[PDB]
């Protein structure tokens, strides 16, 4: 592995209804800086503001951000939000990793979806 996952996990730990994650655009728009806006212009996170502000070093790229992705997504709580676009890329991290890691974390209670370009909110799941 090209990083140190062990060290950087507790840096992953987020506040109680906080934590954004995101994929995909809608008609162009999207990815993770305007992912990171919408997020903290609500006063939440992502993976990558998290990343950056605490200042974890990242790139076997995949893999990292796999597994990083996979230890954020279990250590979330609360209210979850996403900001998904109608057009995914097949593979994507939210479906194939993040998403089923957040079914099984029992401390979730809620995720809605936001669209990058209209802000349309959708609640996709209540525990």
């Amino acid at each position: 592995s090209l990083i140190n996952l062990k060290e950087i996990e507790p840096q992953l730990a987020t506040d109680p209804d906080s934590a954004f994650f995101w994929s995909g655009r809608t008609e162009g728009v999207g990815g993770p800086d305007v992912a990171e806006a919408i997020a903290k212009s609500r006063g939440g996170v992502t993976l990558e503001s998290t990343i950056k502000d605490k200042n974890i070093k990242m790139p076997q790229s995949i893999k990292a951000w796999e597994d990083v992705s996979a230890s954020y997504a279990k250590q979330v709580s609360g209210e979850v939000r996403a900001v998904v676009g109608q057009s995914l890329r097949e593979g994507n991290i939210w479906e194939n990793v993040e998403l089923p890691r957040l079914m099984g974390n029992d401390n979730v209670t809620k995720i809605t979806t936001i669209d990058p370009l209209s802000q349309t909110e959708k609640v996709i799941f209540v525990r």
